[PDB]
C-alpha cells in the first residue's frame, strides 16, 4: 500500500503552526490525500500520558511523536506535525527517524532557547496570508 | 469512517500468522488493514522502554493508545498481541471503549484463558479458514 510523508512545523509558539498545518490538512483532504494533523497536545492524553514537562520530557515526547509520524506515513498518511522543537537536536533527531523509515521529511519553519533552523525545505514568514502560506506547503509537496 | 480493532491473543498458536493473512486477504479487498506488532515498536516509538513487568505494561498501554489512533485514522487493525493476562485485555478494550473505538478479542486456542471472546479459532482449521473466519467477524 502507498507510503506517505511528514512535513514537521518548527517554529516559536504564534507562529500559525498550527494554524498553516490545518488549513494544509483541509486543503489536502479537498484533493483526496489523507493529510492528518498529529499534534503532541493530544497524544499527551492518551499514548504519551506518562510524561511531563521537564526538557528531558520534552525531548522523549518529541522522539516519540517522530515515530507516530512514520507510523501514520507508513500506512498511507500524509503527516502534518505542528511541533515547537527548539532544539536543532529535536529536529536532527526526527529527520534521522525518517531517513531510517524511508519516509520523505519536509522541515518547514514558521519564523517570527529557539535555534533557527539553517536549511529548511520551506521558511514561512508573517507578512503573507495563512491561505498562501497553505498553497506554499502544497506547492511544496507537489515540486 | 472510523476502523476498529482485532485483538489477537494465545501461546505458536498461528497469532501473527492469522493476523498477516487477514491483512493479505483484507488489502486485496481494498481495505486499509495494517498489523500492529509490539515488538516492532520497541524498537522505534517504544525504544525508551525495558523489559521490567511495569515496563510489559507501558507497552500494553501505548501499544492500546496506537491502536486506537490508527483505528481512528479509518484502518483495520490486526494485533498479534503479547496479553497473557486478562487484565492485560481489559485495559486495551477500555482504552479503546474510551475512543469510542470497536474492539474485537480473538482467541487463538491451543496464561488467562479468555472467557469471553468475540471468536475462538481452533487449532484443527486451516489458516485460509481461520482468516475467513476473522473477515466474516468483520464483514458482518
Amino acid at each position: 500500500p502507498p507510503r506517505g510523508k511528514t512535513v514537521w512545523f518548527t517554529g516559536l509558539s504564534g507562529s500559525g503552526k498550527s494554524s498553516v498545518a490545518m488549513l494544509v490538512e483541509r486543503k489536502l483532504l479537498e484533493k483526496g490525500i489523507s493529510a492528518y494533523v498529529l499534534d503532541g497536545d493530544n497524544l499527551r492524553h492518551g499514548l504519551n500520558a506518562d510524561l511531563g514537562f521537564s526538557m528531558a520530557d520534552r525531548a522523549e515526547n518529541l522522539r516519540r511523536l517522530s515515530h507516530v509520524a512514520t507510523l501514520l506515513a507508513d500506512c498511507g498518511h500524509l503527516v502534518l506535525v505542528p511541533a515547537i522543537s527548539p532544539l536543532a537536536e529535536h529536529r536532527a533527531l526526527a529527520r534521522k527517524v525518517h531517513a531510517d523509515a524511508g519516509i520523505d521529511f519536509f522541515e518547514v519553519f514558521c519564523d517570527t532557547p529557539y535555534q533557527r533552523p539553517k536549511n529548511p525545505d520551506l521558511r514561512l514568514t508573517p507578512d503573507r496570508s495563512i491561505d498562501e502560506q497553505a498553497q506554499e506547503v502544497i506547492d511544496l509537496l507537489e515540486s
